[PDB]
């Protein structure tokens, strides 16, 4: 049991009892151990992330400018608690002492056309645009693209588009107070109407009610409407509550 | 069991104990092994792939700019991990250390008149009329030819033409907004006739 | 049988297999052998 031989692309962990720190054997290797030395486990085979792929690893090693590992001073690998990496495909990469995979091997969801991801931040962070995402927004990543995950942020749901056809007009009422695509404010609990034929994609903060299609109206019918509240119709013409045309 | 003769055109892969490196022994030898080293398995023919035809090998050796395979600075096989390789009709190359035969020789499936072959890219790629290819694309292949399959490439399915006659119109829905034969926008949901 | 120690002031015989050459190691070593090779005999005092 002095003697072991680690198969090409594999590694062990082996534990230094003098100063009680551990490390990893890499390579294809026979390798031979001291008596103060003890290995840990049996061989295992150094995970391999494909292409279009992703893996989580809790607790990664730190690095330096040049991306290398950093060791105490005692010979310790330097650690990061509490934290998780993003590893994308690459080079059979070992783990290190202290190092957990948190999620496999996993395939990179891509995202459907006409349909959106919708993403909140848990913790705080700095964006790709150049922005500060406090911990807590809400995004829409859509389009047809892939997602590649982060650490920080997490995926809520996926939302389809609604189709919207001729003469017709889809209410949506307001999560929160918030904006709306023609640009003008609306406040929780408002509800309108987004006219615009094809597929819609609601906003985080907007919500999809229901579809109301036009009523079709001839030389010998007429519609009767009562006022809600005060507005204006489509004629210009001012409305009070509860008056009738 | 040290000597051992391999017919021709097979091979075998021996393991070197002393670097823990393997290789493979190809021809019609007699081979003698030492004793520190080990041969694997009894002795498997190098297949061969005929003419139209095809076979994906997962884990492919790495090629020189001769494309002669490298090693490493070990003595081990120089290989490219999760890819996979496009292997045509060729000569009977051997399996090295660490190569998996993904899919055995197949029929090269031929595009039949008045059909397409549907084909979605699941990695990006860049063309062969020099365009570049994002994952998750959508084309047609269609006509008489033959395919030649991709790595990074998939058929989704096989789509039939319809036929129209003489005072017909064949209507059309749109999967996604799009644009026409006809060359004029479509959006999602919208309905068409094709004369 | 790898593993083998050969105290100080001493020695032991090693065969190689492959040319069927044989000679002898010296000094206070511990000593790993292939497995092609053989050891002769036990550790005998120089």
């Amino acid at each position: 049991e002095f003697i072991i031989r680690i198969p090409p692309y594999h590694y062990i962990h082996v534990l230094d009892q003098n100063s009680n720190v551990s490390r990893v054997e890499v390579g294809p290797k026979t390798y031979i151990r001291q008596d103060n030395e003890r290995v840990l486990f049996a061989p295992m085979r150094m995970v391999t992330v494909p292409p279009r792929h992703y893996c989580t690893v809790a607790n990664p090693v730190s690095r330096d400018a040049q991306g290398l590992v950093l060791f105490d001073v005692t010979g310790q690998v330097r650690l990061r608690h509490a934290d998780l990496e993003i590893r994308l495909a690459q080079d059979p990469f070992p783990l290190y002492p202290g190092e957990v995979l948190e999620k496999d091997i996993t395939p990179l969801q891509v995202v459907l056309p006409n349909t959106a991801l919708h993403l909140k931040a848990l913790l705080d962070f700095e964006d790709k645009d150049g922005d500060k995402v406090v911990a807590g927004d809400e995004w829409l990543f859509e389009g047809p693209g892939t997602y590649i995950p982060r650490k920080e942020v997490e995926v809520v749901e996926i939302i389809q588009a609604t189709i919207i056809r001729q003469n017709q007009a889809l209410r949506l009422r307001a999560r929160k107070e918030c904006w709306d695509r023609d640009g003008k404010e609306r406040v929780t609990g408002e509800e309108w109407l987004v006219t615009t034929v094809g597929a819609y994609l609601p906003a985080v903060f907007e919500e999809v009610l229901d579809l109301v299609d036009a009523v079709i109206l001839t030389e010998k019918t007429a519609l009767h409407l009562r006022a809600r509240r005060n507005f204006r119709d489509f004629r210009g013409v001012s409305r009070r509550t509860g008056e009738e045309w």
